[PDB]
């Protein structure tokens, strides 16, 4: 009952499985070619105009699985080379979108879930073993999402609901890392983690926010950052974990033009940021050596600029400030240095040296 | 010189010739009836041992010639009912070969040539107006050809160049159809052409091949159908073509129990099925619709299975297979659908479905 | 480098300056809490081991600077409430040194400063309008000195430069009043003034004098009172004046147990007593009325006795006795009396009556 439909399966080797089902819809266009052995292609266009699916695998029992229904001018392209890789694409009432899947290696499994939306991208590329990733974009105009996964037993995760120009770089190379990024609406949002070593866990949260930026950077083992930026325009943050055991979290609940940023070096070292809204708060909290703990919280309307710094062992510092213009340096050195500093007001300037 | 020949002439009418020559052979016995005005009789038997002939001519100008030069225990038989009927038989060094002619109607012709053999058996029977026939035999044991044609302008041509066992038979009912079956050596060959409606061409060709089955099935307008079997054994071709303008084309080369088959249904369906060797292979053609293109090669050893279905105007399908139990099915639904699948290799399994 | 320094600042209010510097040292603890609004705090803590420092302020532009450099368990304590106090606090090389500031009211100056010793106790309180407080300590062991004004522009300087158990008090009610207390060595030495009234100025000094008692009371306008004791063991010096432009000086330069008594009432009054040495010394000088002068001299060992009593105006006496037991008694009434009395030896007996 559709014109102009277009399939293609070639298939080289033995025992390779290739099956192509478009029902319905006008010049839709499937390729499946399978070189090596075991290979399983599947592809399903249901009442889609000109959508394009190609997949392509070579080596031995790779698995592709493309299900397109509806939309106009839907793209999805597989490529499997190695052995036991599995994708999955899905696109569902969408117009011009496009979804690429590159796996390279062992085991590897991919996923991509597109419902609705226009112009939306999202692009998987995993190279080594048994490296998971999955992509979701619900809703939502001019999306793109880009997973690149290098080693073994990655996990990577990036979800899109909705939203205009919400970009998402997700990157892992090493072992174990687990790394996730959720944006629930909001315009022109920018997250990027990137996680070197082992065992690593990243986890980003934009909802409802507009040009919101947050960077990740983690570089070792068993390091943690959580970032969540709810209701805020222009709200920046950036963590910076390098060595073992650091836990990073900040929170930023609305605000404009908030800057939050965590540096850490060395093994068990904690950070906290809070910032409750407010205009031009600044904070930052760099701790270089072990067991430290730092805790920043702001709350208010105006230039609230916060610095803790701790070098050292086991330093332990609080910094809190609630009004306008407060301004709180504290530096820790040595071990065992407690510091607390509260400013309520306006024009509050605190200075603390615990050598 | 010779002992014992018999020569009857019983002529009744106005102008009617009967010509019977016997020169030398024991025991030759000729028989010429003619009833009507203008009928000529021409019996020429020479050298033969108990060669029969039998002439019976009905009607107007009625013309039989019948010329049995050697041979053992040769029969040949005409029988005109009508005006104008031309009929020829040729015996030449042929041990119990049988020709008939029956001829009923207007301006018939007639030819059965046996050069040599054994036991042929040639059956001819013509009714209707200016209906062309030829059948001939050369060498070869047990050989039986049949031709029955019903209508006007009809041409049948049946030929077997050696073999034994080798069975032809074919039917033609109505205007100006033209069939034409050869079989060039082999053992238990059989071939088999019906052709129903006017300008309908049919051609079967069968090579060196053992237990080859060709069966062609033509009802309409301006069908063309051709099936050669070249140096198979246990070859199957069927062609069932019902409308008009329908091309089919069947081809196998070589090859033990491959099964071709072409069903077209409608105006301008072209269908084209190659087999290069192989055991088992299994090609179908099913073209229902107008202005059909369908390809289907298969090179390989064992068991490949190729189907493709059009329903609509103006499919066009290719499917080839190369290698060992390759399965393809392709099924195409509506307007101006391409298709086109490749499969090299064992065990490959490819479905395409074109709604 | 210092292990479990701790830092404190709470700033309500607008513009709020709170520095604190803690630059080495172990376990140092600093605390600034200002209300209000353009308070200034300041905090050094540079070498020292479980020091301790609090400011507290609350108004409108009040300062406070402490320095505490090295030392054990040194204690600083700043309290302002008002307007445009200033207080200043130094520290050096002290072990269980208390220093108390507590000024209410507006542009109240005070400064303490502590150099060395152990145990050393300074505490100032100013209530009132540009007060002027000092209290310095260098060196010793358990000196205490206490200022304690009230009123308007009044200047309060207190000085201990070693020596063990010296105690200084001063007590300041009322306008401009100047009271200064000196204790340059010496053991267990007392100093008390008391000043209530208008343009009052006290100085008492003890040099290396052991067990001293000095007692100034002044009531008044204009009163001028200046004790010297040099050198001496249980000597008491007493000045009372009540009333205007009174003078009076006493000067005992060696001496145990030598006893000074200036007693003066009404207007324009003056009295000098001077003993050099001896045992048991003791010389009264009374003068109730105006512009009455009086003149003690005392030189020698042993129960010296001197008494001179000027009633009503412009009255003239002088006193001199040298050597042992001189007992002189001097009273004049009336108008322009004149009397000199000069004993020399053992056992004089001098008794003058000038009606």
């Amino acid at each position: 009952q559709g014109t102009t439909s277009s399939a293609t399966t070639s298939q080289t080797g033995n025992t390779n499985t290739a099956v192509i089902d478009q029902v319905g819809g006008l010049n839709n266009s499937a390729e499946a070619s399978q070189a090596g052995d075991g290979n399983v292609a599947t592809v399903t266009q249901a009442e889609g105009m000109d959508n394009a699916v190609y997949i392509d695998q070579v080596g031995l029992t790779n698995t592709a699985t493309v299900l397109q229904e509806g939309g106009l001018d839907n793209d999805a392209d597989v490529d499997q080379d190695g052995d036991l890789n599995v994708a999955y694409i899905w696109q569902n009432l969408g117009e011009d979108n496009d979804a690429d899947i590159d796996q390279d290696g062992t085991l590897n499994d991919a996923a991509i879930e597109q419902d609705g939306g226009e112009d939306n991208d999202a692009d998987i590329d995993q190279d080594g073993s048994e490296n998971a990733a999955y992509v979701g974009q619900t809703g939502g105009e001019d999306n793109d999402a880009d997973i690149d996964q290098d080693g073994t037993f990655n996990n990577a995760y990036i979800g899109q609901f909705g939203g205009e120009d919400n970009e998402a770089d997700l990157d892992q190379d090493g072992d174990a890392n687990y790394a996730a990024i959720l944006q629930d609406g909001g315009e022109d949002n920018d997250a990027d983690i990137d996680q070197d070593g082992t065992n690593n866990w990243a986890e980003t949260n934009q909802i409802q926010g507009n040009d919101n930026d947050v960077e990740v950077d983690q570089d070792g083992s068993d390091n943690i950052a959580e970032v969540w930026q709810m209701h805020g325009e222009d709200n920046e943050a950036n963590v910076d974990q390098d060595g073992d055991l650091n836990n990073a979290y900040i929170l930023q609940e609305g605000g404009m033009n908030n800057l939050a940023d965590v540096h850490q070096n060395g093994v068990s070292n904690t950070a906290e940021i809070y910032q409750y809204g407010g205009m031009d708060n600044e904070a930052y909290l760099i701790q270089d050596g072990d067991m430290h703990t730092g805790v920043i919280t702001q709350s208010g309307d105006g230039a609230n600029y916060a610095e803790l710094n701790q070098m050292g062992l086991m330093n332990t510092g609080s910094i809190t400030q609630d009004g306008m213009g407060n301004s709180a340096i504290t530096s820790q050195g040595g071990s065992m240095n407690m510091s607390t500093v509260t400013q309520s007001g306006t024009g509050n300037i605190s200075l603390v040296n615990q050598h």
